[PDB]
């Protein structure tokens, strides 16, 4: 059904999905996204890339691992960090939570820690890291069936939700790169806000939701966004 802004919503999301894959992160130095007057004249923009695997099983410790990189096209340098967040409850129900960040830089499509690590295995996990934009690959948005499109014109914000099967290319890639403890086929959720044609201030992201209830949350989030740079 093409009511309201459903077609415009699908169109903007297809523009996000078109970026999958971009195997060489250096390519971002030469990609120009959408520009407004939030970019100061001489600023060429920064590409922020972020992938995170959230695994919070029922009745168990919670853990998230991911990375963020800031690809600055002005300086042609890229810095960010890998992180491991852990949230646990001691026997009295008291939180014992932490998050550790390991600074890194990107050079010649390689991930290089800028501080040493506590062990070799973690060093390799950081060096071998691949953002979802480096191996994801979607079909045209319109090829995904029975989409649930939502639109709040006041923000404005929007979303498109689809049920995927376990034979989906992307799902198979996630199960190979991560130890996801759930047989369930995930939903793909596209989210956006700000002008439908695009904006600097606005956001675009995606998620693969394997489980979502009050006791358990297992999901994967990814975003690739063109933003004004820091001065
Ligand atoms: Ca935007």
């Amino acid at each position: 059904k093409t009511n309201g802004r459903n077609a415009q919503i699908k169109d903007t999301f297809n523009q996000t999905l078109k970026l999958y894959p971009t195997k060489n992160l250096d390519d971002f130095y030469d990609k120009e996204g959408f520009r407004d007057q939030e970019f100061k004249k001489g600023d060429k923009g920064t590409w922020i890339v972020n992938s995170e695997m959230v695994i919070e099983p029922k009745g168990k410790d919670m853990e998230t691992r991911g990375m963020v990189l800031y690809i600055n096209r002005n300086t042609r340098t890229t810095k960010g960090y890998y992180f491991i967040s852990e949230m646990t409850d001691d026997s009295n129900g008291r939180p014992k939570d932490d998050e550790k960040r390991y600074p890194v830089k990107m050079e010649h499509n390689k991930i290089i820690p800028t501080k040493p690590l506590p062990n070799d295995k973690l060093k390799k996990e950081i060096e071998n890291f691949k953002f979802f934009v480096q191996y994801g690959n979607f079909k045209d948005i319109n090829d995904y069936k029975d989409g649930d499109i939502s639109y709040n014109p006041n923000v404005p914000s929007y979303s498109a939700k689809y049920q995927l099967n376990n034979d989906d290319y992307n799902v198979q890639q996630l199960r190979k790169r991560y130890d996801i403890p759930t047989k369930q086929a995930p939903k793909l959720l596209l989210k956006g806000d700000g002008d439908l044609k695009g904006s600097s201030v606005g956001s675009r992201s995606l998620e693969f939701t394997f489980v979502e209830n009050k006791e358990e949350n297992i999901y994967f989030t990814d975003s690739v966004q063109y933003t004004p740079s820091e001065d």
